[PDB]
């Protein structure tokens, strides 16, 4: 709803974002050449999602400031700042698509697998994460919160950073040694990788524009967010495995992949020598037929039933945070999110 | 001389940045192994050169700065901010040696290509990215030029991934076409892609902790620093063919590469069909036969001849340009570089 009524304005917003990243450096024709395909990279890699990161940004921002504080620059900003947001997650995927030696994305052709690409996105995923600071300086330079907000995409940039090099040693391209799969690891990992700059940045941009830059306020806001993010990456492993395409629009494939998903990493704690020695047998295999024998090993876990006890806790968690590190912030922002992810 | 008796101290100034990017992070054991690999990626791609760029910090740093104001405070921020032009480049290297196919760098494998690495290191030169600005955060965090150096480094990062995008698109990895190999074009490609950040942010840099932040003052000496990137650039493509290995240490091999050399590019404008005509057959060749022919087409262009013409002109302009825009600065900072690549 409050969503839906504000996807207009973002996704119409873009054509001005590309305009002034292109036409400002045209006053250069000699990297003419460079811009024309920079246009390329963005038109093709930020647009294409749901944008409920970039729109968290909008969204945050009307409920945190004042109605008639939001004018026609304040919007034109908050909608800059959540394509920022935008940005940046593109630079993440077109680099993880690639060392992941993914296939594709959306549906759609990975961009480092188009014909004339290839290993040159690596430069045009650094592009991308170029951008967002240039953004900031054309309509933010003179906000009071300005290195804000340069600060708190950086140190998001860096956690991902840090949360991706322990995937990679977690899981190395060619290791099925499940016997780092650990429960602890799992949360380290969706904590720096996901939960940061997916649940946090997005709302703590919204509250530097609105003036809450107070620490603790922040430190309240990051721990009730990093919890959401918890709980949305294991609702995304779960769903990947027991979820219906044609309602979640994506075929899992997380068995294969041999991922460190949470229903594995689950599955190995109850789990006996038996149960064990199978597992380790069809984890990581492209054939059909032991892919199915993993699911089962899960189902006669009981693990669907693990997940449904998880997120009925989860839920209770959450709303006990909230009603205690909600303030001074309006309990809405993050209600509004929590009935986003619990599908 | 002046750089020959700063290098023991910057060289040394290492191990606490590494200790700091490090022991800090390890209050949080979680991503204790995480940090483990950083530092396996920063000791083996940041150490090695012969810190130029990083040394320029520290040197122009004690010319710029009264005496007395070079207190220890003073001098470890400098070694710092030396050492983060530094990881700016390793940034830079590590993810050129992929997209160029590389196998060695400084006589010594490409990160990429030892085992256990491969195109992991996409995140591993975004990670020498992220320190250089945690690192300005644990240093000049209180600074009065703080946020004037995220924003060179920022603004320099997005200047040489431009240049490096023209680059790709003048020289497609499977595309011998000499033809967009335009002298104009080459100009841009050294400008964007090595002057900015080579000559420009060391010196930029220095002059921000100096307190020289005036627009005009910068405006002046990025004139006469791109002079010397430019003709940096052009001497190293020169001494790449006609150098002797046992002194410049390196052996040439762009003809092979089939690089947008200055030589090439000089070669093409001063030649007629039959010149093009083998030029265009013997470029890009793995073979000791074809590439000695185009050797042997260019000292039959005298091009050998037309570089010192070129060296010469471009000494007088430097320091034409150094007589004119030098002030407010000293002489002896823009002089000490010029001594130091006019070889
Ligand atoms: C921060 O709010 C969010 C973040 C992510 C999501 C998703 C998944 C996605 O589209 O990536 C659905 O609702 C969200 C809401
Ligand atoms: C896991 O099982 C459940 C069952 C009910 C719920 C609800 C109630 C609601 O907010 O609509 C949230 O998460 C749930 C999870
Ligand atoms: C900014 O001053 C410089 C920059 C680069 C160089 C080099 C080549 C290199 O070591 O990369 C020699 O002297 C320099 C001096
Ligand atoms: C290209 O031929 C030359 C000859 C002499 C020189 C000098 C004189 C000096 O500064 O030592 C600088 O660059 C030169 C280039």
């Amino acid at each position: 709803d409050v969503y839906a009524q504000e996807k207009q304005d973002f996704v119409q917003h873009f054509s001005q974002i590309v305009r002034v990243l292109t036409e400002d450096e045209m006053g250069h024709p000699e990297i003419g050449d460079a811009i024309a395909r920079l246009k390329e990279v963005l038109e093709y890699n930020a647009i294409g999602g749901k944008y409920n990161r970039g729109l968290t940004v909008v969204v945050a921002f009307r409920e945190l400031v004042e109605p008639r504080k939001q004018d026609a620059d304040s919007l034109q900003r908050a909608w800059t700042v959540g394509w920022c947001v935008e940005l940046l997650q593109a630079f993440f995927l077109v680099a993880d698509d690639i060392m992941d030696s993914s296939l594709t994305r959306r549906g759609q052709i990975c961009w480092y697998q188009k014909p004339g690409v290839g290993l040159d996105a690596i430069n045009d995923a650094n592009l991308l994460e170029a951008c967002i600071y240039r953004l900031l300086k054309l309509y933010c330079r003179e906000q009071p919160y300005y290195l804000n907000l340069i600060e708190l995409f950086l140190q998001s940039s860096y956690q991902t950073e840090i949360g991706q090099t322990l995937d990679l040693l977690t899981a190395p391209q060619g290791n099925v040694d499940l016997v780092r799969f650990t429960e602890k690891r799992y949360k380290s990992i969706v904590k720096y990788k996901t939960a940061f700059y997916s649940f946090y940045l997005p709302i703590a941009a919204a509250m530097y524009m609105a003036g809450i830059d107070g620490e603790k306020e922040h430190a309240n806001a990051k721990k009730i967010l990093l919890e959401m993010g918890e709980f949305f990456q294991i609702q995304d492993d779960y769903l990947d495995l027991f979820g219906d395409p044609s309602v979640t629009g994506k075929i899992g494939t997380d068995i294969q992949d041999n991922k460190c998903s949470w229903l594995v990493v689950q599955c190995l704690q109850r789990a006996t020598p038996e149960q064990y020695q199978i597992l380790k047998e069809n984890y990581g295999q492209k054939e059909a037929e032991k892919v199915a024998r993993v699911k089962a090993l899960y189902e006669e876990l009981d693990l669907p039933a693990v997940f449904l006890q998880y997120e009925e806790d989860s839920y209770s968690h959450i709303m006990a945070l909230i009603e205690q590190y909600a303030a001074p912030l309006p309990p809405a922002v993050f209600l509004g999110l929590a009935r986003k992810i619990y599908k």
